[PDB]
């Protein structure tokens, strides 16, 4: 078993594949987990999603590294055996965009918030090949998200970072909050170094309101949780103002 310093531990049902862990969340949704070994600190787990949409697969977030991301693609090849149509990455930090090069090498179309793409070079990341833009209420402009199938992308406002986006999985009760949302028992909001402390609470609540019927909330650094992850995150964020 992989036993990270930060992130959910392994439980029955989890599948180890190389350096990664996969968990099935729904008949057509899996969580991918990759681990950054921080020298002297141990492993930091990061989670994304894999969604089957008929004869194709859609990915949310890379792994920390290109090699780990290539392993995700290998797992998809083995277990699903369908092509990856596109990937969405949820902001311009290593845990979410560290593996862009592996996606590009594989010929997978990549999408991110326009702002994430603009920040990427300043964060030592490679930009996605396509930019998503958003309405004044946070919903993605549909023309910028062509053929996204069940992925419903929502920009909740600045929180964990100014560019953080979130993704609901239509046809399921799952929504993905990325690094914006922390678990219902969290002691902290993680790294606030790039955070908007004024708007964080409202942004967390906006995510909840965008996907009001989602009962399983997936996030970057803990196991899937209830909507209490959203409300607890917002309550922690209320204290920052
Ligand atoms: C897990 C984190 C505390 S670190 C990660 C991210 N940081 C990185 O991706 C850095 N490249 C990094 C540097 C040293 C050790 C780990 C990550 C961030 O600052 O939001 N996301 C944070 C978070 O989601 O709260
Ligand atoms: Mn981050
Ligand atoms: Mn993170
Ligand atoms: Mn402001």
């Amino acid at each position: 078993a992989i036993r990270p310093t930060i992130g959910q531990q392994m439980e029955t049902g989890d599948q180890r594949f190389g350096d990664l862990v996969f968990r099935q969340l729904a008949p057509n949704v899996w969580q991918h987990t990759s681990y950054l070994d921080m020298p002297g600190f141990g492993a930091v787990a990061s989670n994304g999603l894999i969604v089957r949409d008929g004869g194709r697969v859609l990915v949310v977030d890379t792994a920390w590294t290109d090699d780990q991301t290539a392993q995700i693609l290998n797992w998809i090849k083995q277990e699903i055996n369908l092509p990856v149509a596109l990937a969405v990455v949820t902001h311009a930090h290593q845990d979410k965009m560290g593996g862009m090069d592996a996606l590009h090498a594989a010929g997978i179309a990549t999408y991110a918030n326009a702002l994430s793409n603009q920040l990427a070079p300043q964060e030592g990341m490679v930009a996605a090949q396509h930019s998503l833009t958003f309405a004044a209420n946070g919903w993605v402009e549909p023309a910028t998200a062509p053929n996204f199938g069940p992925l419903k992308v929502f920009y909740p406002g600045p929180g964990h970072t100014s560019d953080n986006i979130t993704v609901g999985i239509d046809g399921t009760d799952i929504a993905f909050g990325g690094c914006l949302i922390k678990d219902s028992k969290a002691k902290s909001l993680g790294n606030l170094g790039d955070a908007d402390t004024e708007h964080y609470a409202a942004s967390a609540r906006a995510f909840g309101a965008a996907f009001p019927k989602a009962s399983m909330i997936v996030m970057s650094h803990s196991a899937p949780d209830s909507r209490a992850a959203i409300t607890h995150t917002a309550r922690m964020a209320d204290k920052l103002r």
